[PDB]
């Protein structure tokens, strides 16, 4: 039976579900308030064809499909966006070069073009046949043909269902109503708690430095950023901050970091936060080793113990060490590495954990656990965090982490960014190295139109200016990222409050689009790749305007575009609005007013909801935030006319002078 | 507890095993007689380290490894021979281009270089970590190192066990003693019933013809073989013999085969047997469709019903039709196609079968079932068969079928032939098409040193002579195949009686050898590949002689060989013997005496056991067979001296005049 638990959200419990699952692993709390405000809509499967069965130790699910229905999701795929006709086993792993279901966030959630979604709340590995099976008792069984004589004989005849096998005696399933595909995604995300509300400093630029950097090396890099006029909010430290790595001590190396408290404070006094690399695997020389040992798995990763983070006895020593030795010195956050795979690095499924949780369910949720309990340390102190994680899953929407990996195909990086929007996670196509200045700038351009603007120089030692043929353009895109901070922050506020993914695929207001994405509500981004002079851009219905010049670009048509090296193709919807702050080098503080230039595109009257609060604490949870409504139009003479709603009494107000600019002459 | 059930064979039952498994699926009967004659040997795991555990619904197995122990097996792999350090999920499938465990015969049997083997008797998909897991409580846990400072830090530290996960509440495990790796393989094979004893006609040449051939077309091809002087024993008919294919009617097409009884008889009267392509998927127009329908799975393959061959009610209509419409007309055997995969063609694991058998266990054993019940039809009539099958598994050693596939990488074809010897199945690297005459001859050369000498022209329409630059050499290798018939037949007799795989890897009397194999007891085959002028050949200790000239080649060393296009590198052990019959075009009948030239290589006194019987019935089961012992030496003057043991009273005797030839001048 399907219990309508929120508007457009239904829940069925099939058989006897396991006591551990994805939502429970994450400790994911629904945002009831936001959910209650969504439209009531009808059950998406109104005409039967749904079958939920327990048998032979497993749970068999079947959901119907109509002809010309297309599917999206099944997690963080890198080479496919359309999922109908695919066969997958959803299984946490480092991405392996093919979309098989093995990936960093193999979210068991899919979305239909008909405007609904389905989430399977199991922490097991899950098999999916997304319209490949052909059933003899199907209402749509194609007529059998003779391959010997009939030219129309087809190797892939019509399949009318999504079939899913969960290896357990039952499962919780959730179905999400529409009417549009994005509505289903938003409800799914809100069931997960909505997206995290990042700190403003998390949307600034981050530089990760080489593994071997000393505190002195870091101080110098910071000084070079300032001297050269490049923005920077947080520096990423790689494994050499620890006295041992692989496996880890979780303590500052005495030689590379003699005085941690002093170093963390100096960087902070200069506006620079720190984010620390960890993997969660415990060295014998870690100060809590003996205490944690009984609460660790049978198998090690890089010879380090694997904590069973489902046990308080493992959590307390691990997270206490992070709290006391780093967070309390001022460390802003973490990069939770290598909680994904490969199978030959992580523990095998044959491993045993002291809680009794299967190693399979541990593999599926390890990332979720480390995100969960690390984030909680920051929430307890009324401070936001923002960091990186190499694995996540269903249940992880609300965590303050962005996914990254060691793969590097640029096209595929963009495709993953698209799919991140169907998967309830954030993904950054990071910049590390490049053969050429061209590739370096192309990668930097797409990166600044993503959740996290980052160069990860852990091995490369690169900086934004390392490629001199393109350094001036790289600088421009770095400063653009800062200038766009109010646009991104408002987008992330929609992620938190309404569950709206800030980066997502097209047609989420015919053929597969793998290389364009929406970035916030107003911008269509169409990246260039190295070696290309031009590309096609498919524009949805409605008028679009050039992001740079403001000129009319097109409407419901395909463009051939030759942008030059200095531009990433970006197009703004009619009436679209991008609030721009000044090109600050550091994110603004909560007590700081910032002027805004409201760049308004096209001729349709536009409306933007600018989010404002202190940008660093959880005070917004008590209602200390505002949405400032901005409206812009051209008057009868063609001159820009704009308004902003008034600041609200008693609320934080960081909006300075506001000027309006009609970008379309 | 380990019950020693035969000499060098032990059985443990862990937990509660499933009532269906591989041995039961195959109906595999042990050859007690042959097994009782093997040496008693000690239990291979004498020092502990074995763990058999049931937990969380699954069976966890761990077997210890010593340092420098190497592993072989885990089924029919195409790119790897050494299996230590590999991670696999054993899963029946068409080979996918990588050794992941997905393959045609994913036999859950492995062999150690220390001289033992292990077989996991489950029809589930099975996970294997062959010395990749590193356990914290291991006796051999490497010392944790610091990757920040230590150059010796290793990403793959020492693992001391094979770990296997079976998804069931228990399992039967079998362990096989040594002392040598081949001894373990032989016992495994004998537990399965030994290899099938093929008919002599099955070791002749087979031509499969284009799908669209009519009976007239086949008659003509047969006449061309005879006219051109090429050998032929059986012709393969492809899907057009059926009135419908994909899915199938299992009845002769009225238009292409008007008079089946007459056609089958004409071909037979000319010495030519027929082997018929089937897949087991049922057309609505098949004459037994209505009867079988309730005993078929929920899902179809190419819109054909999938019989549950575990039910007598499915077996009877299916196999009765084959019996009455084909076997009783004289059809010699079948090619059981497309019982492997891919996942998007075969039924999904979510399918349901009317017997209640999981679709997983069905996938794992479907090939075994169709081999089993088809072979039985022939045994009931006291006639041997020999054919082809695209899937098999543990339990399938005794079946009269050779595996083939639609992959075509030549190197990998040879590697699969090597691995076939560790996997309890036969594999043929078939010939279909080639870009060049060179490739065509190279492929033909390796093929005639394999279980089945075959061109499969189902799509290509090729014949042995299709490439005129190499046609004379192709002919020579075809006639060689016939001349070598007594050598091959004796090798296959060892397969049946002693479990000795007729094709196998090296070191089965340091580094991985993927491109050489032993063919019978005496011949080391080292194939050339197209584009190569020369290759290395690693010779084991002991003297070796050139197969063609008889000259000394080497001893415990590596050769660089430039054979020419007209030769496949083959080397004969010291004292090795190849009995040669004449270059007949058709296999000899049971009532026929055949002269033999005994080609003796080197100088060590040699001994060969020539197997002899009627070559077509199961009378050998009643004791109507003989082993004729042949001994050859050079006398003090350097002249060949040979003997053959006397024919046995009352037994079939096909040996004619016997002459001896010392190949090494
Ligand atoms: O060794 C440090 C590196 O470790 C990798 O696992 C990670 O993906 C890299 O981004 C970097 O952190
Ligand atoms: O359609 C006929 C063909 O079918 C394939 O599945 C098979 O591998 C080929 O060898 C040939 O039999």
């Amino acid at each position: 039976n399907w219990t309508e638990i929120y508007p457009g959200v239904w829940k069925a419990t099939v058989g006897k579900p396991e006591s551990y699952d994805l939502l429970k692993a994450a400790g994911a709390q629904p945002n009831k308030d936001a959910l209650s405000k969504t439209e009531k809509v009808s059950f998406p499967f109104a005409n039967g064809g749904v079958s939920l069965e327990v048998s032979g130790g497993k749970t068999y699910l079947r959901f119907p499909l109509q002809k010309e229905e297309q599917l999206y999701g099944f997690g963080l795929n890198f080479q496919t966006v359309h999922q109908r006709g695919k066969i997958l086993e959803l299984h946490v792993d480092h991405y392996g070069g093919k979309d098989s279901g093995r990936t960093h966030a193999p979210t068991p959630f899919y979305v239909s073009s008909n405007g609904y979604g389905v989430f399977i709340n199991s922490a097991r590995y899950i098999k999916v046949w997304a319209g490949t099976g052909v059933r003899k008792d199907s209402e749509n069984f194609p007529t059998p043909k003779d391959r010997n004589t009939d030219k129309t004989w087809s190797s892939r005849p019509y399949s009318d269902a999504v079939e899913i096998l969960v290896p357990a005696e039952g499962v919780e399933v959730y179905v999400f109503g529409g009417p549009k595909p994005i509505d289903a995604v938003k409800r799914y995300n809100l069931l997960n708690g909505g997206g995290y509300l990042p700190p403003r400093w998390g949307l600034g630029f981050t530089q990760r430095v080489m593994t071997r950097y000393t505190d002195k090396d870091v101080e110098k890099e910071v000084n070079d950023f300032k001297e050269k006029g490049y923005p920077l909010d947080f520096v990423g430290l790689e494994p050499g901050w620890q006295s041992k790595a692989y496996p880890g001590t979780f303590s500052w190396d005495k030689s590379r970091y003699p005085d941690p408290t002093s170093f963390v404070k100096k960087m902070k006094d200069q506006g620079i936060r720190l984010n620390l690399w960890i993997n969660p695997y415990i060295s014998p020389d870690a100060p809590f080793y003996k205490e944690i040992k009984p609460y660790t798995g049978s198998h090690t990763v890089w010879l380090g113990l694997v904590p069973d983070f489902t046990m308080a006895e493992a959590r307390k020593p691990f997270f206490n060490q992070l709290l006391k030795d780093q967070i309390e010195r001022g460390v802003s956050g973490y990069k939770i590495d290598e909680v994904d795979g490969y199978d030959y690095y992580l523990w095998p499924d044959a491993a045993k954990f002291p809680s009794g949780l299967s190693a399979e369910q541990m593999r599926q949720t390890y990332g979720l656990l480390v995100q969960r309990y690390s984030a909680e340390l920051y929430k307890q102190r009324n401070e936001r965090t923002f960091g990186l994680v190499r694995a996540s899953n269903g249940g992880g929407t609300s965590f303050p982490y962005v996914i990254y990996n060691d793969y590097y195909n640029h096209q595929d990086f963009i495709t993953a960014l698209i799919n991140s929007g169907f998967a309830g996670v954030l993904w950054t196509p990071e910049v590390r190295a490049s053969k050429s200045g061209e590739e370096w700038l192309r990668r930097f351009q797409s990166n600044v139109f993503s959740p996290m603007a980052m160069i990860n120089a852990w091995a490369s030692g690169t900086k934004p200016w390392s490629y001199p043929e393109v350094e001036a353009d790289v600088k421009k895109f770095a400063l653009l990222r800062m200038q766009m901070m109010p646009y991104w922050y408002s987008a992330f506020a929609r992620y938190h409050f309404e569950g709206m993914p800030p980066f997502r695929g097209m047609g989420l207001e015919s053929k597969e689009i793998k290389d364009q994405y929406m970035a916030g509500d107003d911008l269509l981004v169409a990246p260039m790749f190295a070696g290309e002079k031009s590309r096609k851009v498919v524009l949805p219905k409605g008028k679009w305007y050039d992001f740079y010049t403001g000129e009319y670009a097109g409407d419901g048509e395909v463009l051939d575009v030759t942008p030059g090296l200095d531009k990433i193709p970006v197009y703004v919807r009619d009436g679209g609005i991008v609030p721009m702050m000044p090109a600050l080098l550091n994110s603004p503080k909560s007590n700081q007013k910032v002027d805004l230039e409201i760049r308004y595109y096209g001729n349709k009257p536009g409306e933007f909801k600018l989010y404002d609060d202190d940008g660093e604490t959880f005070n917004y949870e008590k209602g200390d935030f505002s949405w400032r409504t901005i409206r812009v139009e051209k008057d009868k003479s063609g001159k820009v006319k704009g308004s902003i709603s008034a600041a609200v009494k008693g609320k934080v107000n960081t909006v300075g002078k506001v000027t309006f600019t009609a970008m379309t002459k």
